[PDB]
């Protein structure tokens, strides 16, 4: 309480030669428990446990030493933000020391700290002018920094999703699972954003920066927490309230106060996840229902069926904005306690303080610097409840995800049927069973045995069991019993389906489809399209259009005869190729078949009775179990 | 800058009575010019008058009383916030006034002023604790109404686009339109939230109040510009800078401070919106093709074509995360222009008022009333260029949904082939001829007269011409000319499609697909079905699971045959229809069909040679347009 002119806080020269080392003392004491609670955190936590089996590989291995070399820039651009923070208050203890001086000076008469007192304020202006282009110059070079780190957590992530979805026929026996899950186009494309982000259940947009991030929004509002009690601790008062006498009542009074609303504000947001779990699924099976109808258009307009499937839309639609009108009843509750609990505080230090001013014990700067200070430590512990729903969101995108590696796991933990590679030529088979999942039985434990010339074709009745024999030879069907000996390799076991099927890119890839799109001569590729009769399609190879809808059903069969013989196997079968075409071209292709390929075992399944007279043996299936095999005469 | 003890502005009693009159004088003054503003901006503004477009009925006509007297309450809960405004910084204005008679009272030995300049701090106080309950009532009083008002609107509007989408056959013409556009599932189920929250490119979340909506973050920064504007006229002064001399500095500088600044904020973000646009497209074209490969998970499993399918996904992926780091490059650049000049103003007033303090001036209390009302006009005035790129992205989802309404009207005004009723039962036609979008020529003009009894099979060749035809014969197929006279009426004309089509619903409905669900008597559903031999599933009628790959192919064609006899037409059309079926079990269905129904006029398209036998007269397409038409004989 001294007259003198003016007392900086600090000497402001060697101020940036002290505050590198203090950067440099608060770095690595930080970083070295944050692993800590990182690696305390992996083993028991549930939410967290589930964390690392998701993204694994992306942090141990060789590659991972550029990950943390990118990661541990940013925690310096947090202790850079919260040193500068400290300097703001020390600052601003200035203004208010030097005006009390510059007041007191006119009423007293002085001349001699008016003049000495207004110095400070010409001061104090001098460190607000190079303490606010470093606030400046550190935003805008962090913004771009942490926008080129997700990008290649992303980039990362759903290449690493996709090649796991699809390696062990993990995308057809999803659908005999016990508890199974729903619609996997949505887990990749949008699912995988929100969890990378890390902002909230929001996809990240380029303006996130350091302070709006769910794990750097902690570690700056944790070093800002110890940074900032070393001032206010030897600052408070002893306030005598009736009963007992606090020794310093403003460091211990914010300590439990946060601590009482703490606990309220987690038991009204405990039911929130699973309300925001169900709005991502339920606007993700609305989504499926016009994607549906839009590449089935042609079939839906020779039904004019446009008043059952209009009632469809509306039944699959009501329960999701009835799903968010009980949504935003909560997240109305929760988000109107944290509102009144930090605004009953902020008239305060201003009415503890009071009468220690307008007597002499301290200068009206502490009163100001105890302010900013008081509202510092309040707010950045008010992190651990102000976003708690922005949480809650996040935590319903790893269950999510979770859903989805654990559900490929036990996917291809079902049985199927073995195979073990011939010497030669031969398909034979010892015994073979199949059924159905409802416990059903079509197939009796049967035998044959074909060699390297043979023919066979598969007749039977209308629904019992012709098509579920070829889908379970190939390891694709779950419920069967038996083994296989087959002309094994890469390519040698050619199927085809009962519905034809298309890809989505250029018409050079249409004709060649298991094989690449360079790695057949094109100076024969257009010359065995004139063998199936597609003289009219020779040209247009270069085209972009999409082929579902273009060519007709009696098209995309004979352009499989061309998928046959620019791989030529040596164990196809195939079913049905011959629904739409007419008799007077089937049996030319058979025999230009047999004639461009001397051996293959071809294994057919057909209905009319025009194909025996090319096959040598015959098996009939009564239904049921009773079958006869036998060789044909006439 | 009298001694006397403490002066209030104003008289804080008949202060909320004379603060309703200010409300209800600026409520209708602002409302009738806000109407003549929006009406001025629907006709001459490119992006406004594509708003009123697609959504007009909502607010014309006899329903909408009700939606303006719903937003007739949010201007009323903006005028009360900027109302508050106004008060917190003429309350602040005296705990500056207060505190300079309670230290100078102090140094000058005073013992009547300093008892009565802290009579004013507890007087601040306790304005400080009823005009901060208003505010706390206030927020969550208008969280809870405003999301009550988008709900509304989106569940009106989501119903009114689909209506619209699929009324005139509209989502299969517009596969022939010029000026093709993509993936309609994402302009219905995604951006009609953004497009109804008006909040950014993101969609709501139970949190947006009125001060994050674009339009009402404007006139809430409209009214607070005139009404902060009496304050700061009568309070500056005349700043003698060398060369002329401006009468009143501080009011007229920010005026040309901001508007420098505004325009290099719009040439920055010119290019912004077309970044935005691209990107909702290509994370969208990325959707359907995992959407494609999930039900069609049969046939890749026989082809083990996982490598070609593998090249396609990072093909159609790697353009996405491509045109964001060229987005991340704009949106920062920009960002850095809007913080760059929203920091270099702050210290501005506290400098041209520094020499009017040290001198008496004025009295402390205006330096701090000044630079609330200086930080609150320039910032007020600074929502036109810091929500600028929320802007960007908003207009992006106009265009968007504007390419939706404005190609299903370009959608009907194709050529068709006309239709009228005919008298008793007669399908007659004078000429028709069918063409191909190449230009070719498929059918000649022909002509063909049916009776009440009486068939009609078209055979030809492999894929030139059969089902064209069919898809031009009931006004689904542009390129075509004639009429015809058909017997009319509601479903009266029932074809069936190459490939089959199931619902989504339960079994009840795959069965009744035409009509609705409970419009067919139980009692004898079930008997029919014991007709076409599908005993085992007359149980089981009220499942829920998909019967997309349940059932055989061969086993919906059989169901098809229940869906013509539970509608009895006169007219049917069916081709294929028995691509599975063997023979011995057709023409017992067709000898049901004669028998159950006695007279309709059925027209199939066969290729086996068996169907002839149950028909009178028989048309054949030799390809390029000779046909010819005979009636049979043995
Ligand atoms: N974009 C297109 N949309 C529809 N048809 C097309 C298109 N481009 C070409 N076409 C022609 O349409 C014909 C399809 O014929 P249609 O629709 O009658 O099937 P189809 O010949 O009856 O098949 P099938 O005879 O095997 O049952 C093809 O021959 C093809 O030349
Ligand atoms: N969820 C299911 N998945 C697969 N098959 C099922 C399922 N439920 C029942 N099935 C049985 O599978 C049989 C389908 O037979 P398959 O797959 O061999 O077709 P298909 O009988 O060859 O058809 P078609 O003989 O007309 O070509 C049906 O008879 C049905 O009883
Ligand atoms: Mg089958
Ligand atoms: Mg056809």
């Amino acid at each position: 309480m001294g007259p003198k002119l003016f007392k900086p806080s600090i000497d402001w020269s060697r101020a940036f030669p002290d505050s590198v080392y203090w950067v440099g003392k608060a770095w690595t004491i930080s970083a070295i428990c944050v692993l800590a609670i990182l690696v305390l955190l992996r083993y028991l936590t549930p939410w967290g446990r589930q964390f690392w089996r998701i993204t694994r590989a992306y942090f141990v291995g060789p590659n991972s030493v550029r990950v943390w070399l990118m990661l541990g820039v940013l925690l310096l651009s947090v202790v850079l933000a919260v040193r500068l923070n400290v300097l703001f208050s020390y600052q601003g203890n200035d203004m208010y020391t030097a005006l009390q001086k510059a007041f007191e000076g006119i009423a007293s008469g002085d001349g001699t700290v008016k003049r000495s007192g207004v110095r400070g304020f010409w001061m104090s202006i001098g460190v607000f002018s190079v303490m606010a282009v470093l606030h400046v110059t550190r935003v805008m070079a962090d913004i771009y920094l942490t926008q080129r780190f997700i990008i290649a957590w992303r980039v990362w992530l759903t290449h690493h999703l996709t090649q796991d979805w699809l390696d062990g026929r993990a995308y057809y026996r999803d659908l005999f699972i016990d508890e199974t899950i729903d619609n996997p186009d949505q887990r990749i494309q949008q699912d995988v954003d929100i969890f990378t982000a890390g902002a909230g259940g929001t996809p990240n947009a380029p303006s996130n920066g350091t302070a709006s991030t769910l794990l750097f929004g902690a570690v700056q509002s944790i070093i800002s927490v110890i940074s900032f009690t070393a001032i206010l601790w030897n600052l408070s008062g002893t306030l005598n309230i009736f009963g007992v006498s606090i020794p310093r009542a403003m460091f211990w009074t914010v300590l439990v106060y946060v601590f009482v609303a703490t606990v309220i504000s987690f038991i009204i947001g405990r039911p929130l996840i699973w309300l925001s779990f169900r709005n991502e699924k339920l606007n993700a099976a609305f989504r499926y229902a016009l994607v549906r109808l839009r590449d089935a258009a042609e079939a839906v307009g020779f039904y004019r069926g446009e008043r059952v499937e209009g009632t469809q839309l509306q039944r699959r639609f009501t329960p999701v904005i009835d799903n968010y009108r009980r949504y935003v009843r909560r997240s109305i509750a929760f988000n109107g306690w944290n509102l009144s609990v930090s605004q009953t505080i902020v008239p305060l230090p201003w009415v503890i303080q009071a009468p220690r001013l307008f007597a002499g014990q301290i200068d009206f700067g502490d009163v100001g610097q105890t302010a900013t200070s008081f509202g510092n430590i309040h707010d950045s512990l008010s992190f651990f409840r102000n976003n708690y729903d922005a949480f809650a969101s996040f935590r319903a995108a790893i269950i999510r995800l979770h859903g989805l590696v654990d559900a490929n796991e036990k996917g291809r933990a079902l049985p199927a049927v073995l195979t073990r590679p011939s010497d030669d030529e031969s398909v034979e088979l010892n015994d073979i069973e199949v059924r159905t999942p409802a416990g059903d039985r079509l197939i009796d434990p049967l035998d044959v045995r074909l060699d390297r010339g043979g023919s066979l074709v598969i007749t039977g009745r209308s629904g019992a069991g012709k098509t579920t024999l070829l889908r379970s030879l190939a390891e694709l069907w779950p419920y069967a019993s038996g083994t296989l000996h087959r002309p094994g390799g890469e390519n040698e076991t050619m199927f085809l389906s009962q519905l034809p099927y298309v890809p989505l890119g250029t018409l050079r890839d249409v004709v060649c489809y298991p094989n690449s799109a360079a790695a057949i001569p094109d100076a024969t590729l257009r010359d065995t399209l004139t063998k199936v009769a597609l003289a009219p399609l020779c040209d247009r190879l270069d085209e972009e259009r999409d082929w579902a809808k273009v060519l007709s059903p009696g098209e995309q069969q004979r352009v499989a005869f061309a998928r046959i013989l620019l791989t030529k196997p040596k164990a196809v079968f195939l079913d049905g190729s011959t629904s739409a075409l007419d008799t007077g071209l089937e049996f030319a292709l058979y025999q230009l078949l047999r004639s461009e390929l001397p051996d293959c075992i071809v294994i057919s399944v057909s209905h009319r009775p025009a194909l025996e007279r090319l096959h040598e043996n015959q098996l009939e299936l009564l239904g049921g179990g009773q079958w006869r095999l036998a060789p044909v005469e006439a």
